RNA sequence: UCUCAUGGAGAGUUCGAUCCUGGCUCAGGAUGAACGCUGGCGGCAUGCUUAACACAUGCAAGUCGGACGGGAAGUGGUGUUUC
């Protein structure tokens, strides 16, 4: 999913050289997304090059039988700063523009989040992926702090 | 994987491009609203925000004759009853 195609340029005696930067996630929307950046002379190559850099730096989201989040999270990279919090199941996804991208492409469907912080596509992107990397399942926090699941239920 | 949650969306604009700090602007709701164009019906509401500025006319607080003396309508008369 093609998220942003921005015209770049780089100056030369000769004047303007035109490149396309394009930011761009992949998922299965079954648990598994990523996010790549890529750069070339048409719309078409970059798009290629985000794909495989994208394919090559992916990770899975922590899910929730209900298809949401383990709990609350915040994040930061760079100046942008992402808030997801869980949501009762039929709510859908509300979301921005990068943060709602990468979480529909994940596959997560009941998800709260704002970006606080700066607005640019990028940023906000790897800095979900920090976020839902970030998500411990319940699991897990049974096996770290050495005690039954039912007891931290309560 | 019980319980809680029914809730927080962004977009454009400084640059040859970038990231940022930062303002401006937009998408939403609400009117005791006004104006433009258009306008079939019913249900429930609402209707001088400004000049506590002037007011023609008509009506918005009276009743009690079982507190009381009279007089005035009739009636034949203080037997009747009204105002
Ligand atoms: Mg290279
Ligand atoms: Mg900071
Ligand atoms: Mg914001
Ligand atoms: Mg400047
Ligand atoms: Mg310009
Ligand atoms: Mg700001
Ligand atoms: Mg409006
Ligand atoms: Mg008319
Ligand atoms: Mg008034
Ligand atoms: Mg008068
Ligand atoms: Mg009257
Ligand atoms: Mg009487
Ligand atoms: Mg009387
Ligand atoms: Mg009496
Ligand atoms: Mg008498």
């Amino acid at each position: 999913n093609v998220v942003q195609v921005r015209r770049v340029t780089k100056v030369v005696k000769g004047g303007k050289h035109m490149r396309f930067r394009a930011i761009v996630v992949v998922g299965d929307k079954k648990g598994q997304v990523g996010v790549g950046v890529g750069k070339a002379k048409e719309v078409v190559s970059a798009v290629q090059k985000a794909a495989v850099d994208a394919r090559r730096n992916i990770i899975t989201v922590p899910m929730t039988k209900y298809l949401t989040f383990p709990h609350r999270n915040e994040a930061d990279y760079g100046a942008a700063r992402v808030m997801l919090r869980p949501a009762a199941p039929g709510t859908g996804v509300i979301a921005g523009g990068a943060v709602r991208t990468v979480l529909e492409m994940a596959g997560v469907e009941n998800a709260l989040g704002k970006q606080l912080g700066s607005n640019n596509a990028l940023n906000n992107a790897r800095a979900t992926i920090v976020a839902v990397q970030t998500m411990r399942q319940f699991s897990d926090v049974a096996r770290d702090r050495g005690i039954p699941m039912e007891e931290l239920w309560k």
